[PDB]
DNA sequence: AGTTGGCCGCAGTGTTATCACTCATGGTTATGGCAGCACTGCATAATTCTCTTACTGT
């Protein structure tokens, strides 16, 4: 018949989900007599929304984001030391062009690393490829990779993501092989696409973070060269939190 | 013949109490017209019994606990300052599914690692895995397997148990910049396990155990955050209990 | 009569001087292969569970 030959070739070229809501279209072009283009507008649109909603979903994955947590589910009157204007700025991911690199400082329970993984997740969402990595765990791959030889393959692997976010970074302390292994990646990602951080500590005590004080003044430079931070200040959320569920 | 067989096959199949009791069960079902599908299931599930006594006996034997101790040895007149309805509530093990964290503070000898080995115990009968530790000795073993190089082994160790008893707390200053074990292990185990904690020093006294202020607060920021505080206010049981109680 | 050794004769090798040829490098243009990314499968290694074994002293 002529049915089984369509969603054979659709199927065949990896349109499925076109086939079906193609079905529903066409009902609905013969019950409101729709032009042949608009209906061939439906059913690419509505692949594109499932294949962007499944690319999105794999990409998040790809990711190794803790959690898909969204803006709207963050609250700034808990906080009044945010403002939502540069939160909302960044949002719109205008570092991205600009290769500015974004960086948050503050006690621990602000919620800076809710923020940077809301960013991550509009990146991602917006088809630019994101990886998120711990200080720690980076520069274990790192060292590893050295070891094994294959350095240059995690090197690209850290450098190719648009958006490569760096989360705990201080409260673990670095050996000198740590911050050259670290430099190695700033220096690779200097102009090339921003960077997320969030830490605790203030930047001179980088230099006791990483064990030498002239590899943590280049790091800073290079990372501070196009840059915008955020200070942020105020009661730990999850003491709050915690205070709120006793009364 | 058919005896000897049905015993070979239940030794090959691993159903050493199905092999000892498959006679009886047979002449009960007899002497009571019991259906085919009712004595399968009898069988059956007095195997399933045992087993399951066994895997609690062998998971109460890695649970590395220095005794055993329970809920039915503990004198709540002795401590009547905390409530006895809350631990009889920690007894159903509805912790395990909020991932809250439950502490015992009070003075030495007031009960704490007998009421947290209890709670051990009960969460090691119901399946849940279950591994007890000393502070001090988790971050000494945490630090031997980090010159090792193979850290990651003692930190999976570490964090995949359901329930992590860690007592001990202060009774022991390792080298302060060998907390940060201490730290990775509460931050992996972070909203995905409970931790039972038990010491005698309070929470401000938590930087100069370890040597650290910010790194401290950061541990006890996210062991604080999902938990339920119980602190025990009274004297040293085994001595003044009965001093003030044989009057 | 046969085999080996010595002598003679013939051929091959070494040094010096000279000649010839081939290979390498530099510049420009074109083509092919390899590398990178994404997805899937298999195998190996590590981890977990269960049972048995080992060590020392009474
Ligand atoms: N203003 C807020 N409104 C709602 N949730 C908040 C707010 N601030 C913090 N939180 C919550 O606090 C939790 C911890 O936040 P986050 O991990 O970003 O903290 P942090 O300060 O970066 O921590 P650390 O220094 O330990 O890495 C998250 O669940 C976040 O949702
Ligand atoms: N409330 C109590 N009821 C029964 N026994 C108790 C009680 N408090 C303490 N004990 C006894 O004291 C010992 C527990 O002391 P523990 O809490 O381990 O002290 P620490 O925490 O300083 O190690 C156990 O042997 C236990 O039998
Ligand atoms: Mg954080």
């Amino acid at each position: 018949n002529m049915k089984e030959r369509i969603h054979e070739y659709c199927h065949r070229l990896h349109l499925p989900v076109m086939a079906e809501r193609w079905s529903a279209m066409a009902e609905y072009a013969s019950t409101h007599n729709i032009s042949y283009s608009e209906f061939l507008f439906r059913l690419l649109e509505a692949e594109i929304v499932e294949k962007q909603a499944r690319s999105i979903q794999t990409l998040i994955k790809l990711s190794k984001l803790p959690y898909r947590k969204t803006i709207d589910t963050f609250d700034f009157t808990a906080q009044p030391s945010v403002d939502e204007r540069r939160i909302r700025e960044l949002l719109t991911l205008s570092f991205i062009d600009r290769k500015e690199n974004i960086l948050f400082l503050g006690p621990p329970g602000i919620g800076k690393t809710h923020l940077a993984i809301s960013i991550g997740m509009e990146a991602i969402a917006r088809g630019y490829k994101t990886y998120f990595i711990t200080a720690h765990d980076l520069v274990n791959q790192l060292r590893r990779a050295d070891q094994e030889g294959k350095l240059e393959k995690k090197l690209r692997v850290f450098v190719k993501p648009t958006v490569l976010i760096i989360d705990q970074m201080g409260y673990l302390k670095l050996d000198p092989n740590s911050a050259h292994y670290l430099f190695q990646v700033i220096a690779r990602r200097y102009e090339h696409a921003p960077i997320i951080l969030t830490s605790n500590k203030s930047f001179g005590e980088w230099g006791e973070i990483v064990g030498d004080s002239v590899l943590a003044t280049a790091m800073l430079d290079r990372l501070l060269h196009h840059s915008i931070i955020f200070n942020l200040k105020g009661e730990s959320y999850r003491l709050r939190e915690k205070r709120l569920q006793e009364e």
